[PDB]
């Protein structure tokens, strides 16, 4: 049984999110979660839309709680997908990421392929990734179209919480004020299509561990 | 890597492809001017360079329904024909085919991972053993182009082997995109030039 | 589970041919490999092809090499099927084997059906063969698409290696001096169709092992 | 200290301060420009440089009648907001509390001793691992200031963490001088420049 | 080492200089763009990288009878002065300085002969350790520019350091071509990027 | 070793230079016959051969009060442009200056003096490990000349490199003698012929 695959119509996959992680040490708390990120759809054409890599930006919960504390450092991040379509959707997708936030997005496949977590797959795969997500043991990830930061080869020992705003205003005087407020932002492309209108495709979850470390009221924090 | 030398590893769309009604046969050499771009854009630095490791591998980005395959296959001596029919490319130094759609379990050589399951990877590697020299130059398409239109034979000092890969399939006479072709090399950099002056 | 199949939408197989084996005891060469040999299309209708097992209509390299010496001996021959629709295409494949080369093709499948290696397949199945051709160690071929020369009932002990032109040339004279150049002709049928113009739908290998006996210069061999 | 690096421990007044009626809220820069005004002048002639060590002690000199408390406690990302209140300010790193005319058993810290009773020391000392940069280059006081007045995210890579101390506790709408905070420091100088030119 | 991490070494043309009768005071931003127009084809197509050494050396071109001397000194702080003086600049960190004839004993550094006379070379190498942040991004000049001129402390983040390089000699107040500047670096390139798209 | 395989170690003159107000660009093919006439002499009668070793010195002639400096790069694609400029030519393999007057301190490669100063010695080896062929045949000028105006990409077959060397200097826009270049060779000679009969 070798060189034999079998094309299902469809991936079926049941994501059942377990409930999130937090333990204090001293000064240290550590959070590890996973929420769903974004919701994916592809077209006829190229659409490289992106995120920042920051908490604010990852997760609607995460937001709210990392925000009582000043600074972090992330310990694992983790972008997987999973499909909806059947595997008759035309399209791929493609993810990468990027570091100086001055840099131009990619505008083509090409391009986009050479970025550090080159990984792209057609719309209809990503169940083999299921484990992260709900993260049991994983079975084979081969084939997976997961993506994760190169933690240990970011710029800044720690970085500051930042709202949105405070980053964007940031950003407006010179972008690349950016480059301490965040570590990486993800990018993503959407090509291969069949019609020329919007078709839905996949979804995407963000799984991470976090360190927390210098508390602060919300209120204060921007 | 010394200091006289560089080694680097990378991955990259070597090429895009579609299938349709009927066959096509392509060739490309597998020389750091046509592997990528960014090889082309970096490699162009160093005046010789010799290949420790490529392969050329696949990605399915179509319909489990598109229908179709790839077909690829190792030439050496430029002055051969490239194969007519899929048949004569059956038998070239390396032979694999699949249909359109299947590949990904190729993902991890763009990856890298340790695929477990190399079974149904559609990939191809080189037998850099059987390289005939021990480097080669930097050549750009052109150069290289000229040179051989005054006499194959010449290419053969200029480029270790030529991949053919043939797409024969399907239902459109419309030319239907199916894949990917990534390259993951691990080429040895050697003696600096200035871009600008190689040919 | 008994009883119960599961209707895929492709068969995937990923062929990666071994290289030639050769092996010369003290006259006789021994070659056994595995070449691809035609590509098969349906049509809405009937189409009868049919093909020589002669060494040099066998394959583009076995002629080549099969060729520096006198005359051969088959050992194994075989045909074995694989598939590139999807099992949505309408048609099946049917291949059988004659041997008077003066006998005319059959027209029908119900006369094709009793020819020597009756074999009948829908054009979207035969991923059970994938071992014979890649040659790996058969999982159950119960369901293959595979014929095979019934190598110990030809006619000739031996026979002489002929080239295209110089075989035709004599069944041109008397088709059935023919009877002696070849040990058997594989007769193909695909009916079934739906598009009244071709559809591709699989292709079919060749996987030989023969004896090659009494050299001459190619140069000399007609 | 090696021939590239200098070594500086030193204690000195940081700052002076009194209590009134009500709460009054500062904040001081961790930077050598600010901490003191010998570290000011020693620091100046070096370009960089990077805590090992940095507390804050104060020492009563008030009347055991003076009533009062004193607060301190960090923040580290200058876009964020002084606290308004004590209360906002008993959740930062390093939070401590202590009435205006206790504080001498932390006369140790400006000294040098081995507070045996650190028990009842107002001090607070920083979280050098925790700090973001590596390094830190010297800032003057007007650039510091005029840079951020573009975007204090800008602050985040010219200083550590900025100290915010609270007086409430009071009699006198008058401020009544309570106490003195010193500094004790354990600088890492580093890559020389005439201070003439430092900004 | 060689993974999704590249490591290369050169050494090339930083950049010529000559001498007035005056002082002239320059900088080089110490960056893989402005190090040298090689490099800087090579850098771009990486998103960032760190130094694990670069240094500057100066060759001779004049007869035995120029009049000059060359200077440098590094800088870090993108926000301090240029110095105005040999004396200031004397302070600095590579301080190094001869007569715009003398350096042949530096071919070496670029030569990367082993010799063991460094006797007197115009060489200065970068404090490789000292750095603020752990890496830098490529930046290309025209932001990096675009940028500092926001506020001259964004650079900062930008820059490990600025090499200042002051010709004073003077025999004719008409500018005397004496020498060239070479840089000799060991960079760790580290997130591929279309070259492109690198500002 | 000295079977049918002959070893010889010699050193001699490859050429004179002389500078001028403007930048000259030269080059030298690294092969026997073009090497020096003495050489030249011993290696036609042996049909192909290979370099151990080779290397170029350069040793002044004249006063300390001339004015320029020689350059030299090694290329390896008989193809390629010869640089144009210092910095282009300041990239190739052994880039190697200094002012006309200097080099001394290369006696020894001549001499063949155990000499611990290479301090400076504008002296360029060649990396003879990473050449193309296994070994190369003996051409003789006229014939590589002939070939390589055929397509400049034979040559590629018949020369393992070539020196280029620019003369910028400039004092006078009329020639001045400057001293002279000397190779250094270890040569393996293999398959001896008569020499009359060797292109
Ligand atoms: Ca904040
Ligand atoms: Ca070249
Ligand atoms: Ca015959
Ligand atoms: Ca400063
Ligand atoms: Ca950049
Ligand atoms: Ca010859």
């Amino acid at each position: 049984q070798a060189g034999v695959s079998m094309a299902p119509i469809a991936q079926g996959t049941m994501v059942k999110l377990r409930p999130p992680m937090l333990r204090s040490s001293m000064d240290v708390t550590i959070l590890s979660h996973c929420e769903l990120s974004t919701e994916l759809a592809v077209t006829v054409t190229i659409v490289v839309t992106s995120e920042l890599v920051m908490p604010f930006t990852v997760g609607t919960w995460l937001r709210g709680v990392a925000q009582n504390w000043s600074k972090y450092a992330w310990v694992a991040i983790r972008y997987t997908y999973l499909p909806s379509c059947p595997t008759t959707t035309s399209g791929a997708i493609h993810m990468g990421f990027q570091y100086d936030m001055a840099d131009t997005l990619p505008v083509s496949v090409n391009q986009l392929s050479n970025l550090k977590g080159y990984v792209t797959g057609p719309v209809w795969e990503g169940q083999s990734g299921l484990c992260f997500v709900n993260n049991t043991k994983c079975p084979d990830t081969s084939r997976a179209i997961t993506i994760a930061l190169d933690t240990n080869e970011v710029s800044e020992k720690r970085y500051p919480f930042k709202t949105a705003t405070d980053y964007a205003t940031a950003v407006g005087v010179n972008a690349n004020i950016g480059n301490i407020l965040v570590p990486a932002r993800l990018v993503t492309a959407m090509e291969g299509g069949s019609s020329k209108t919007a078709v839905n495709t996949g979804r995407l979850y963000a799984s991470y561990t976090i360190r927390l470390i210098e508390p602060i009221a919300a209120a204060l924090n921007l």
